[PDB]
Order: C-alpha cells, then structure tokens, then sequence
C-alpha cells in the first residue's frame, strides 16, 4: 500500500552520461555505443543564442573541438554530425556500460523519468509527464542540457527525451533521441509561445482508481455520466476529452477495482464541479495527471 | 528554474540489491563489503508473523538455508548473526560494485531517497521524509522487505533505513542499517500506534523558499511575526514547533532570497489561518513539508 510519484531506477542512465565542452559552453552528453549524443546549442557562444546558424558554427568546428569526458576519462572523437538539433559525436570506444536501449518518440501525456545532470554528473531523479502542449514542467538549471528523460521495460531503457531548453515562461522544451523538438519550439533565446495546456484526464482517472485501490475513496459517489456528458465537463475545466481508447486503457483498473470506468468519470466530474472541500487524495489537494494507466498498474503490482 | 521532487540517483544503491530467500519467504538484502543485510523477519512463516520468537527461529537455521542471489549468480554464505532486527549474513564474496558507504540514524524530518524492489529487482526511486512520528508513507507492497533508504553526498552513500513493516494503518515502518525500528515498532503483524504525527515547519519554510525562487510570490505578505506568535499558530495547526536551531538552518535561504525568516513565517502564519484560496505553489495545492532547507540549496544549485 501506499502510491508515490516513482521514477525508474536510473543506474542504467548513470553510467552513459558524460560531459561534453565546445569552446567554452559544458552541457551533457549522452554516450551508446561509440556515438555520444548532445544538444547542439554546446556549439553556440552568448553572441548566437538570439538565432545562432547552427550551419556555420558547425562549419568552425573539428572533432578534436569537442571534449568528451566520461567521469575522468577523455573519449577520443572521430566523427561528428549534426541531426535536427542534436549532434552525434561518434567516438573511438564504445561505452562498457551501454544498457539495451531504444530511441523512442512519446506522445503526449504520457510519463517518463529523467536524469538530472551537470557536467555529466547526475544529480537526481524525478518522474513528470509531457504535457499535452508537449512541454514538461522539470528542474533543470544552466548546465543541464543534454539531461535525458527515459522509461525501461526489463533490461531496455527507451530514451525518449533530451533537454534543451527553458522557455521564458520557466517551462522546459527538447527533442526526443533524433533532435526533433517535441512542439512547435526551437533552439534560440526567444519567447515561444507554448499552446494552451490541458490537464490529462485519462491520468487523473487512473490516479483515481490508485486512490480506491490504496483506501482513498471518500469521493466515490452513487452517479453515472456518458462520454458525451462527462467531455462537456472537460471543455469546461481544461481536461483533454476522453475517448473510448483511453476507456479501453483504463479497462485492467476498472476490472480490478469493480468500478466501471463512466461511474470514476461521474466521480471526477463532481471533483471538478465542486473541488477538494479541503480534503486529500493520495496525500494531495488537487488531481494529480502524472500517472498513466500503465504507471498505476506497474506500481500497484511491484513490476521491477 | 522549477522545482521537483527529486531523489538521489539509484545507480550505487542498484548495484548492492540482492534476494534473500528463507524457506518460503524472499525479500531483499543489501549486499555490502561481505555482508548481505535484510530483515530479519525473512526467517519467519505465516504462522509465526503475530509474535515471532527470532531467536528460536534463527537457531533452526544454518548458513545453507539463506539462498541468496546478486542478478542471476548465487552468494555462498559462510555466517549469519542477528543484531537488533537485521540479519546479517556473511559472504565468501565482497561485492564489485560496493560503493563508498556509511550507515547514518537520520533524525525526524530529514528526507531520503527509497530504491523500491522485489526479489532483490529495483522497480522505482521516490523521495520522502521521515515524519515527525518516525513512520514513513512509502509505496511499498509484500516482497518489498530490505528495500533501503539512503542519501548520497558526492561518492558517498549513507544508508539510513531498511523497509521492515507496513502498519495496519498503510503508513510504513522500518529500522537503520543496525536494525533499530525508528519509532516504537516492533517487527510482529500487531496493531501498534503510531504517535501523533505534525507537519515539519522548517521543512515547509525551506519549500516556501524554493517557490519564492522559482517565481511563486503570492503567498509573500506585508507581515512578520516572532517565534512566540508563530508557533502559538503552529501549535494550533499541529506543526513542529520552530526553534532558533531551524531558522539558523534556514539561513542560506534567508540570505538568497533577501526574506528574513520570521518574515516567511508570518507568510506561513497567513496560508494555515487562511488556506491557499484555491491557489498553488509549485505545482501543491497543500503546504509541502518533504524538502529539507538542504535540499532546497542542493537542488537550487544543481549540487551533483
Ligand atoms: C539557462 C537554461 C536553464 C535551464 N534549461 C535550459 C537553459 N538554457 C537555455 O534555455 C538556452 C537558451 C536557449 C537555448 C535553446 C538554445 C539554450
Ligand atoms: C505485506 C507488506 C507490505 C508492505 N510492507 C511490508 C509488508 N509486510 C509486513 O508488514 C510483514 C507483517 C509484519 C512484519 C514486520 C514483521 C512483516
């Protein structure tokens, strides 16, 4: 009993973390194989954040510019290339320390772990969702760029993140593994507009079945909502609508607990009409959209 | 910018998780140096649960009978003893990934990391506090026995509790690395009381702190208090009563962000006598009390 905000254990991310310097910017780096993988604003100087050529900057630059160093040693740089907004510094030796491991683009709303690093040193762990106007609300000050979001299925850890930046608003963009921003964001110092935000209703439905399965049921009630009815609700408050695959998502809780899923909408539109009334779920006073029907099963039944 | 609740990286304490089997129950140890720690109730059966006679128990046992296995290779054990409510078995081989260690008793209030696991398999890693009445609110289901909390100070893991028991209640109850229940606890399946518990004010503060950090203003007033005054409130609120010792500790905070303490405090005053009128800080609609005035600082400026 008892539910937490729980990331991955991150051992397997640790030891693929390194500090990649250009010139006089350090961010980190990611290192697979023989290939580190890095934001490629390390390339850029004050001068060019604004709206720095990427092109040109790249252009200046050799591999014996870009200084790789895992914990203590030096990698040797044979080979660099810039992809979308990542570059790829293929290195002499590929790391010992290399987990089974895919590239993965998430969609919205859905939930990962990230690795928090500064000069290639991890500093801590922390479980968030991508939001759905696909920025991610992180911890990151200067210096961690390069930090990686992951989830891992057994022995596979599947990066799906890469910090790259703050917008102005302290709201956090990146790319997934292949340097493609999730959002309409890009890499240079200006104010972008990240769209309206929604909360993730199919999350705070499973969070909810987490509350009745853990002994939190005070906002169970005896009503019944439709699709059409409770999606009304959810224009009005800011929820995505739901839709019959986030029911069907939602099918492993609803048969655990008993309650059918439309009956756990009626609860959450109550929620939403008339609040909290100063009471908690879960050890919070709001609805909590951190956690996929997948996290609240895979928690509730120990998966390691 | 932003502000998580962040654990220590896993990686260490991921490499020291082994399972430890005794007849029909597995749980997991600590495998450190030559020693593998667990709790000493994996020696038990059902039968046995409601007032086990360990020393009884334990003597039917020979160093033959605890099966214990790193991953997938198995640990010879050549000794076995009991002290307090750990057993510790000695074994033919020192692990290789034995990082630098300490065992630490943490007081009330201090926070740690948890690496979650079953069958000697990590699963997740959550941040939380010891509360005031010496319990813990983990995520913890049967089988996660002898997962550990810890802290980590550059290269250097201090272990500070051992998952033993959850309470009839579903809070969690554990010992230190010697085996000493924190709180009152006894490792039997007994109802047993947990004292009243109170929200930890310096913690609250340091968090108040961070939200100023990071943006969140609202809460600040054109008040201050005394120590008296406010703990007059913290009484009322059943919060820890704050002593010159806390607002020492809160200094760094107080110095950063140009807010005197006492100052915070009357904000603090303010948000128990009024709520959060239907506002946030960081993210929590309630008043969070698991970050240290040291966390804070460590996250603040990316410490690693
Ligand atoms: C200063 C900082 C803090 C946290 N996270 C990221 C950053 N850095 C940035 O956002 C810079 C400015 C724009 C950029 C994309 C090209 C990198
Ligand atoms: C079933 C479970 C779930 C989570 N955490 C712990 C447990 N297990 C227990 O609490 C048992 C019963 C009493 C005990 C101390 C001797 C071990």
């Amino acid at each position: 009993s008892g539910f937490r905000k729980m990331a991955f254990p991150s051992g397997k991310v640790e030891g693929c973390m390194v500090q990649v310097t250009c010139g006089t910017t350090t961010l980190n780096g990611l290192w697979l194989d023989d290939v580190v993988y890095c934001p490629r604003h390390v390339i850029c100087t004050s001068e060019d954040m604004l709206n720095p050529n990427y092109e040109d900057l790249l252009i200046r630059k050799s591999n014996h510019n870009f200084l790789v160093q895992a914990g203590n040693v030096q990698l040797r740089v044979i080979g660099h290339s810039m992809q979308n907004c990542v570059l790829k510094l293929k290195v002499d030796t590929a790391n010992p320390k290399t987990p089974k491991y895919k590239f993965v683009r998430i969609q919205p709303g859905q939930t990962f772990s990230v690795l928090a690093c500064y000069n290639g040193s991890p500093s801590g762990v922390y479980q968030c969702a991508m939001r759905p106007n696909f920025t991610i609300k992180g911890s990151f000050l200067n210096g961690s760029c390069g930090s990686v979001g992951f989830n891992i299925d057994y022995d596979c850890v599947s990066f799906c993140y890469m910090h790259h930046m703050e917008l102005p608003t302290g709201v956090h963009a990146g790319t997934d593994l292949e340097g493609n921003f999730y959002g309409p964001f890009v890499d240079r110092q200006t104010a972008q507009a990240a769209g309206t935000d929604t909360t993730i209703t199919v999350n705070v439905l499973a969070w909810l079945y987490a509350a009745v399965i853990n002994g939190d049921r005070w906002f169970l009630n005896r009503f019944t909502t439709t699709l059409n009815d409770f999606n009304l609700v959810a224009m009005k408050y800011n929820y995505e609508p739901l839709t019959q695959d986030h029911v069907d998502i939602l099918g492993p809780l609803s048969a655990q607990t008993g309650i059918a899923v439309l009956d756990m909408c009626a609860s959450l539109k109550e929620l939403l009409q008339n609040g909290m009334n100063g009471r908690t779920i879960l050890g919070s006073a709001l609805l909590e959209d951190e956690f996929t029907p997948f996290d609240v099963v895979r928690q509730c039944s120990g998966v390691t």
